[PDB]
């Protein structure tokens, strides 16, 4: 079955620039700006569109070794990105996949709002609990803030 979670986050970075950096260049930026959270990102297959698979490795001491993420859809106009966690970490005999969707929306103050949906697809109704969701949210926030800080400090990056 499916467990659905929605949340929102904010940024002081305009939507298009944040999308370009945080979504379209995460394979390069995440290990650079958040080495304590992400040890490396490997492209396994594909040229960036639907079906592209990446292997995201975590540092020593983290709960999980790695996850493999698959790009589902990328909307460069509406700043929407969909991807699924398809192997590693929590995925296995109790969890088939995590299907994620992010949309970045401009605000009039020059910032943005990130609208985030995560759908956990379980095998044999193994309850997804608050603790896993909390962890995932903390990681996403850590990554967002690290990228934000980088974009604040490097004005010529991603215009
Ligand atoms: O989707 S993520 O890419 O991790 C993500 C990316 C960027 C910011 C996020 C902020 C809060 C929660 C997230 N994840 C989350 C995790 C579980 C349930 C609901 C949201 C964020």
């Amino acid at each position: 079955g499916v467990f659905n979670y929605e949340t929102e986050a904010t940024s002081v970075i305009p939507a298009a620039r944040l999308f370009k950096a945080f979504i379209l260049d995460g394979d390069n930026l995440f290990p650079k700006v958040a080495p304590q959270a992400i040890s490396s990102v490997e492209n396994i297959e594909g040229n960036g569109g639907p079906g592209t698979i990446k292997k995201i490795s975590f540092p020593e001491g983290f709960p999980f070794k790695y996850v493999k993420d698959r790009v589902d859809e990328v909307d460069h106009t509406n700043f929407k990105y969909s991807y699924s966690v398809i192997e590693g970490g929590p995925v296995g005999d109790t969890l088939e996949k995590i299907s994620n969707e992010i949309k970045i929306v401009a605000t009039p103050n020059g910032g943005s709002i990130l609208k985030i949906n995560n759908k956990y697809h379980t095998k044999g109704d193994h309850e997804v609990k608050a603790e896993q969701i909390k962890a995932s949210k903390e990681m996403g926030e850590t990554l967002l803030r690290a990228v934000e800080s980088y974009l604040l400090a490097h004005s010529d990056a991603y215009n």
